[PDB]
């Protein structure tokens, strides 16, 4: 598509997760757009990914923006495996 | 700051000019963020950067989103001029 690489961003930028998507597909989301983007020639590193991954992730999964301090070289992968564990907890 | 890049992104992806605030200010605000997000590796050339400056320019600067179609190619600094002569005969 033409107007790809912008859409893939605005859709990055206001990610918002509270639990009511399952894991799989709100993963699967975020990481089909920023591989989509990195084949485009713009590489959104974990560094700057996870930030707006935590950015609009709220309700019981808000405290994973407070713990980033102590997370630096934290991975996507590693992101939302805590985020999958959770929604894991959600399910029963 | 530790979280410069995903506060630019934000920034760029969630533009509202509508004429209030002057054209110095707005294409230097944009102008910077795309020039920090291509130094910190965020490359984000003309074709996308502009299709995210017209994105939300509202108000009497709708139509410059209409014309992009046969505005390929276009730059920034060829958007801004479009902006900057309709803010200076806004006034």
């Amino acid at each position: 598509s033409d107007t790809q690489e912008a859409n893939d961003i605005v859709t990055l930028a206001n990610l918002q997760y509270n639990g009511s998507t399952p894991a799989d597909a709100f993963e699967t989301k975020v990481t089909n757009i920023i591989d989509r983007l990195n084949n485009n020639g713009i590489h959104i590193n974990n560094k700057v990914a996870c930030q707006l991954i935590m950015r609009g992730l709220s309700g019981e999964y808000k405290f994973l923006r407070y713990t980033r301090h102590r997370h630096l070289n934290m991975t996507v992968a590693e992101l939302f495996l805590d985020i999958h564990a959770i929604y894991e907890e959600q399910q029963g």
